[PDB]
RNA sequence: GGGAUUUAGCUCAGUUGGGAGAGCGCCAGACUGAAGAUCUGGAGGUCCUGUGUUCGAUCCACAGAAUCCCCAC
RNA sequence: GGGAUUUAGCUCAGUUGGGAGAGCGCCAGACUGAAGAUCUGGAGGUCCUGUGUUCGAUCCACAGAAUCCCCAC
């Protein structure tokens, strides 16, 4: 007869994935470029950075594309309580994005926890990057089919059956070359921490000493996670 | 999948209680009044109303006081999925409140599901209102003695009963008996007609059951 | 890094449904009559009664058919802890059935908790009784198709697509009249408590006094739960 | 559906610990010895082996002492569904044990999942073995002083350290230092070759990690 | 609604920033015919956790955890 | 591995079975110029929960819950 879900806990490592609820209806039509708008993509990335920076929570890094963000945690607040983490994080992101996009009508993120083994972490972000690719192809495919004259649900149903390579070949034949499009559209964006060597004055030693500062960086030209270039890339992020 | 809680569910009826994460620290840094603020109070109520009207999740009514809101659901959104309900509702409220107060820095609500039986619904809101009262007296007692620091005010407030807090506060120009009802008892936003009630009765001395019909 | 599921709790009213895991392989071939064996059905019913009687747990009644049993609880042991209840109950049932069937090879029940509103309880047992009916029709349908010459998986796949009335009509045309078969096969069995007025001696009063004794009874001729006869039947059980 | 926990899951690796529900009360009523019984001990070990061999769920190995068994799973059965894993395993063990002891009255195991990290697997079994030792000394101290009642034996046993329990038990013809290793440390049943080890080492003074490979 | 506590096995100090101590207790030693007591040496540290600020954090900032308590009930 | 506790707002009694009490405290009353103290009356009960046994359960049987504690760590 109580708050029975409040004792549900998760154990690190854990990924939190937040996804915009019905964003193509709640963020339209407010003048966003179709099919992609870099202003929105930047807002998503900045939202992720603001969370890492000032939420008080400490995710290692973030991977965002479309309207979703995945945060990797090796340490969890609220003793790993699922309700606490999902609600607070989704609420912070909803608020932050509302500010950066200067919205006048409310939006919402959902949130869910993905329990992983340490060794499984590269596999998770690979799966999400695959989703990013299909999202990328389907978005441009939808944009083309709609403007040519196909109905909203006709184009929607059409793309869900077709595979990623098929729609890609379709855009090809229509004069739409996806290989020229920016990397952030195709592979998404990484928000992580990188080391920065600095110099300060030890008033005692009377000398200059070297220390390190971890600064938050957005990478808009990331590699393919499952590749010879991508494996050590992810490996360094996860450390 | 590895989404091991994603299909954890609740059954109707259910109550979602959302509570502002560290609001008193945050909003004070923005210039809001303590322990209560009318502008914030209206924003909370408007946020609740906007949720009832615009979320599409259709709660019966909401009860709000301080920085918390409780929603009663008789029909369940998102197939009763706990993670989705807690996160989406908390996110909507966070976004809505941000808009109402036009904040320039992000805030956050938490959210939990209270799996009540139908018989216990009036009991829950009664206890919430009791909490509203104890918080009303305690926070006014504390945040008035701080005009003296944290541990000083608390140590000063140790063991003195409610009536003594009233008399103590009155000598320092604070009259608990005449402060607005939204501070003492909270605010009800209910349902198509949506109404805010800023002068509610005490719950446990039939009003609620009649409200739920 | 702990027993994180041990604080998962449920709230009454609740139905526990236990179902035999792979029973048609783990209980075969030990000479059971096909497609139905009343010895097995009695073992299931007696297992349910033994649980109500001597497990220390207090379900109101039980509904069993095939290899499943549903117990209605209005009060829960272990503070409603899901892991505790599922494991202990399934273990008790597995042990009890092992005894009554005199098994030499181990079997297993699964178990799951069904959270209900008080008003929803008749709906649950209706759904299960529907399942009992489909189970009944499909069992006889499978028995007929197999003996006629159809393969194990051919007959299995065949029945899953066909509806209950269709297979029923099939048995009809084959000379198999399901309407003549016993009620326990078609609708299952209820195990519940009924009041029994008794008489004892108050040594003080020197007179005979009347008190009540709740005795556990098996009903092998139950009505259809969703009918004018069935609604008050269930209503009295749930009280 | 209303099966609100049916899709709650865990991830590998995981440990299932099953513990006999009220075994000491039950099995004593059947004539078994207290606090330990060789016949019961063999039945527990055989039950564990039979599970590893015949369940199809394929655990790496099992550690048993008293009336509990811990199984290590590196690959998850039933898609990691908690309710199904706890119930089916507990049911299998209950059935298996019933067969091994040829009981005429039903018994029951409980079961819980211990969501350990891979790093912590040796730590878990070490703590379990520590529990095995503390239970070995305590139960022998208690169930020997009862030959004197419940509260008497406990009150008698209050505050006396382990060494004092040893000396106390020796004067009454009970030598803890020479009792079998399966009482002191427990039994390992591991893996295709399945082996029972009734003379195991102390875990935390590399054996386990080598066992898990 | 609020406060306090968290540091060696145990009970507790640490100048609001320059690499953390005491007392019981434990180990060893001598005092010597031997203990027991007392002196000496020794061992014991996730300064509750995470992230920041800083040349540097037990200490400050942000966000958390656990325990006790006031109010309330 | 074990023990103990659970009863009025609070602290606690109840013959191992015939419808549960005390003390603080509260309410009222008098003692009277008034309190404060003391006498009187009064109010307060999920006898922790569920199911059994019994004509009858705070009490016995079976199974649970919460808190404290020993052992262990
Ligand atoms: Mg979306
Ligand atoms: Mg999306
Ligand atoms: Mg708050
Ligand atoms: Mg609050
Ligand atoms: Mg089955
Ligand atoms: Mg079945
Ligand atoms: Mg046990
Ligand atoms: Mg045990």
């Amino acid at each position: 007869t109580r708050e029975i879900y409040a004792e549900m806990r998760c154990i690190p490592p854990v990924v939190l994935r937040a996804d915009g609820r019905n964003f193509k209806n709640t963020l339209s039509g407010l003048g966003f470029e179709k099919p992609y708008d870099k202003t929105f993509a930047r807002a998503m990335a900045d939202t992720a950075e603001l969370f890492i920076k000032k939420s008080g929570l400490s995710p290692l890094f973030a991977y965002t594309f479309s309207d979703e963000i995945s945060f990797l945690f090796t340490d969890l607040p609220f003793d790993g309580r699922v309700e606490k983490i999902d609600s607070v994080v989704a609420s912070f992101l909803g608020s932050a994005l509302t500010i950066k996009l200067r919205l006048e009508e409310p939006i919402a993120f959902d949130s869910r926890l993905v329990a992983l083994q340490k060794e499984e972490i590269p596999e998770y972000f690979h799966r999400r990057q695959l989703e990013a690719w299909r999202n990328f192809v389907a978005s441009w495919g939808y944009y083309a089919l709609r403007n040519e004259g196909m109905g909203r649900n006709e184009a929607a149903k059409y793309l869900k059956r077709k595979k990623e390579s098929e729609i890609h070949e379709m855009l090809f034949e229509r004069g739409i070359n996806l290989a020229t499009l920016p990397s952030w559209q195709r592979r998404g964006v990484i928000i992580s921490k990188e080391a920065r060597e600095i110099q300060g004055f030890n008033p005692v030693s009377g000398k200059e000493e070297k220390s390190l500062r971890r600064k938050i960086t957005q990478n808009w030209e990331i590699p393919k996670f499952k590749s010879e270039k991508g494996i050590p890339f992810l490996e360094k992020l996860i450390n």
